[PDB]
């Protein structure tokens, strides 16, 4: 046997597996148990520590995916089957997964800890797009990936209630957070330097730990692609919570909040499923049924609230948006949208789309988006309909809430690094109209262009290793210079893009819509 | 005695004068007296037509000015003072102008009709820039122009009451009107094509009697400068009508309308002038204290609500602003402004300016128009927020009320023509920073370059000559056209710009902005 994949950690033994890359082997520790199997009368409660194990764990292959909705809207279509389980589901799906060099770092190594993305509802840390093999090898670093639940299981709340307090997949994360603090030193990892990196879901996730005490303590860096904790989809207020989880329960036959968790508990993971996007009350996009509660215990106030009232001094983070952020979301709901068509819509279904991609807010507020994104000289022209649709939603869901976070975070007192994601990778699938569409950068952050399987150019390697290169200065740094990437400031709010070319520093996070979607909507709700 | 200068209208004989001009003679007949002095009892009555007279009356120089504020901001300032009265002030103002060819036209002749601005309270037709002579002499049009009452005397309204109805300024202007209708021909005129032309107030006058059917049958065309009747300093409603006239007769020691009004019309004329500006209700610039008011009477309803009701076929207009409406009007009230520094205001100036530019509105509003004019890239230079400013007033009070009215008459069977000034006057005093002022396209369609007594270079008199006939054209054929000047639309939004470089077509005025103020901004009012 090969000592070097084997690993004893608290809990007892391990068996990993040694992986091939381009340069050279890496040494893999898949399917770690974290906690004990949330089953049963285990479902919807915080998670519990794995108990200890005799005998030798087998850490070589990916364990099963969290229960969750299976993408049907374009069956075979590679662009939405990469994100889609590529394991069985079930409920025993709390494992996590160690990257080291090979062979094992003996002197302490800098950790990143991937958290995916995929809305609170979807995701695995065993999709294709997070192997973490490349950057390992590449920049020697310790990567650590875990499972946390999503959907029902791991969102559905009961505020006030023991048995479904809300946000328990958040607790999944802290506790692999806890893991690793614990045991990652036996894989040569630095307990000391621990980065988190998460898109989409997965960021907002990284900016719920930040403002999250016990979390705090956990990690050192953080990075947030595409996504935020004040992203109006990322968390829901207790009364719409409860509301979301009684529709659910009744949609399932179900019935005292004991005796409705209860009945839920008893239906297959399956069935909670397969009605979970029937509690959303309006129609919309880039909206989730089963997102993080704010109920003053994991989250004490709004994460809006939170950034504005923070002390972020010795903090150091870096965040980004890809070019279109919002093209992706407008075939799943947006009329007169098709992946397969140029989407030139009409004025009527832009206007129609306003509200798909707004949804639950007044006529004035909306109103006031189609003002802002109208160009009125030329107010019915559907190229540019197209793309002021997807800047509404790219803009209201993930560019001005980053913008924000950015923002205050370097006001008072983190130094921020910020980003803008254009390539257009050589092998998307998608169509050319959705530019550089939600979720496409994260190939190249994790090196698969070096994947010699795939069809990758030669300079789409070159950037990639740049990317792995900024990524890793950060997680060893705080600063992801090795022409320079300067930090991003209220004042001068400067950011770089990421693309074959070289660094170009360029000023304001579309400054003008941030303005309207920060500054001023609020106050038109409020009042 | 010459026979060219002595014409027989229905109230009697006159006696005019022959002016030279440097293209060749022009018969004028000025202070022709059309309505019976309003003066005593008569004060605040609709006007009276002149009784008829024996003898020949002398119409050989203007008449007194109309009773009026006298502006004291930069005494001895060329740039202030042109606009100030050059005719002693009386109530016994109510006298018209008629310039004709030399010798009188032998056959019917398009008629021009003037109405001056001064914000409804100031103004007269004797000021130098409105000169006839020069128009008459180039075109060969008869030019008329009236006094009409302004201030309290032409638009104190306390309405319902028959003793101060409101409007007898515009009254005044409807009884001018019908004098041109039944005597212009005895100057050669055809009261069959008559164009009414106006600037600022006189544009939104010209604008009144286009929306009052008993003006309506008094003239065919139209054109409107720098004003619209849809100006919100244009109107007032019924009830600050009220009390503005309330307060006016308590600030002069004025206890029933009728005791009221009596009271009032035993204060001197000047003490009314006095208070004029104390009745405003807040801190503000481009506000006027006695306006036109909606009364049911004179407007049916409000302009807004006439222009977008009514059937314009058959009409032909000509429309049109300069380069910086706003400007000028900075330099009277907003904080940090002065014509003799370069008024590089600071953020904190600009928010407080923006306030009384757009007095009386919520603060909601308020932060609706700060966040259109903020450039956040650039939130805080002081150029850049001088130019905003500028715009905010420029657009708010003129820009985009004559855009709604320009884009309502044309989608509604108008003809309309628009333009935008673009020339700075060589003999301009006011400082550069200004741009090309509110007023100051006047002296180029009034041809006073042509007068050889004033300092204008010959580029500067071709362009008057090219504008004489522009105006001329429109006023014979209503179509300036002799490159081409397009119509204006609701959809392809042309217009040209009017300076010494030809003819250049352009879209849309200001049309991003004025989006939020006719389209979006009502809207947020009403809720
Ligand atoms: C672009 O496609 C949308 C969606 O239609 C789907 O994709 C097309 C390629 C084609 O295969 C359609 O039949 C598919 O349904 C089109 O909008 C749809 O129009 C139909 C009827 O006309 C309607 O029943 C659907 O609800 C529409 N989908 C909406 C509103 O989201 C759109 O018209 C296409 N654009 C074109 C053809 O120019
Ligand atoms: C530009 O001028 C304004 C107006 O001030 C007047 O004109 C100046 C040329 C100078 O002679 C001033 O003293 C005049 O009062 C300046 O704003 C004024 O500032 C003073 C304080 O110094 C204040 O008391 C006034 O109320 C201000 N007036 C207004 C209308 O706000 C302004 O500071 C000058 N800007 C410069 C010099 O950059
Ligand atoms: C089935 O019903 C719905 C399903 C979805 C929506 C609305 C729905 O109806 C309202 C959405 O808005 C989602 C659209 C996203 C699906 C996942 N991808 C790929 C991706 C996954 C993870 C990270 C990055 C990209 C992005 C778009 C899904
Ligand atoms: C004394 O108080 C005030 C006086 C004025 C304002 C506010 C005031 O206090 C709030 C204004 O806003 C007015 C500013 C205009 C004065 C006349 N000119 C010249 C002109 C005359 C006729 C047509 C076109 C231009 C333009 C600016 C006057």
């Amino acid at each position: 046997e090969d000592a070097e994949l084997l690993v004893t950690v608290r809990g007892g033994r391990l068996r990993g597996i040694r992986l091939k890359t381009p340069g050279g082997p890496v040494s893999a520790f898949l399917g770690i148990p974290f906690a004990e199997p949330p089953m049963g009368p285990r479902r919807f409660l915080p998670p519990e520590p794995k108990q200890p194990w005799s005998g030798v764990v087998d850490a070589t292959t990916f364990q099963s995916v969290c229960y969750q909705y299976v993408d049907t809207l374009y069956p075979g279509f590679e662009g939405t089957e990469m994100w889609n389980p590529n394991r069985e589901l079930s409920e025993d799906c709390l494992y996590l997964n160690v990257w080291t060099p090979y062979p094992r770092p003996t002197s302490p190594t800098p950790v990143l800890v991937w958290i995916y993305g995929g809305g609170f509802y979807s995701g695995a840390s065993s999709l294709d797009v997070y192997d973490g093999r490349f950057l390992v090898q590449a920049e020697r670093t310790v990567l650590v990936s875990m499972n946390y639940r999503v959907g029902a299981f791991g969102f559905l709340a009961l505020p006030g209630s023991r048995e479904a307090p809300g946000n328990v997949g958040l607790l999944d994360q802290r506790l692999a957070l806890q893991w690793v603090q614990e045991n990652v030193a036996a894989f040569g990892g630095d307990p000391t330097s621990v980065t988190l990196f998460g898109e989409s879901a997965g960021a907002a996730s990284v900016g719920m730990h930040l403002l999250s005490p016990p979390s705090r303590g956990l990690f050192h860096r953080a990075v947030l692609q595409s996504g935020a904790p004040n992203g109006p989809w990322a968390t829901v207020g207790m009364g719409e919570a409860r509301r979301r989880a009684t529709q659910l329960a009744h949609l399932v036959g179900c019935p005292n909040d004991t005796e409705l968790v209860a009945c839920l508990r008893t239906r297959p993971a399956q069935v909670l499923v397969n009605h979970e996007w029937h509690v959303l009350p309006q129609e919309s996009v880039f909206r989730f049924s089963f997102v993080p509660v704010v109920d003053g215990d994991f989250l004490s106030d709004t994460p809006e609230a939170l950034i504005n009232a923070g002390d972020f001094h010795g903090l150091q983070v870096l965040v980004g948006v890809v070019k279109d952020e919002g093209s992706y979301f407008l075939v799943y709901g947006a009329p007169g949208f098709s992946k397969d068509n140029e989407s030139l819509i009409s004025r009527a279904e832009f206007l129609a789309g306003v509200r798909v991609g707004v949804p639950q807010v007044s006529d004035l507020a909306a109103e006031a988006v189609v003002l802002h994104y109208t160009d009125w000289l030329h107010p019915e022209d559907p190229a540019r309909l197209r793309e002021a649709l997807s800047d509404v939603v790219g803009d209201h869901n993930v560019v001005c809430p980053v913008a924000q976070l950015a923002g205050r975070l370097a006001a008072q007192g983190a130094r921020v690094y910020a980003y803008v994601f254009e390539h257009r990778a050589s092998t998307l699938s998608w169509p050319l109209w959705m530019g550089v569409p939600h979720g496409y950068e994260i190939e190249f952050i994790f090196g698969i262009p070096l994947d010699p399987s795939r069809n990758y150019t030669a300079e789409e390697k070159i950037f990639a290793q740049r990317l792995m290169r900024y990524w890793a200065n950060f997680a060893r740094t705080g600063d992801p210079n090795e022409p320079q990437w300067p930090p991003y400031t209220a004042g001068a709010q400067q950011y770089v893009s990421l693309d074959l070319r070289p660094l170009e520093v360029r000023r304001g996070l579309r400054a003008q819509a941030c303005a309207f979607w920060n500054r001023f909507l609020p106050k038109l709700l409020s009042a």
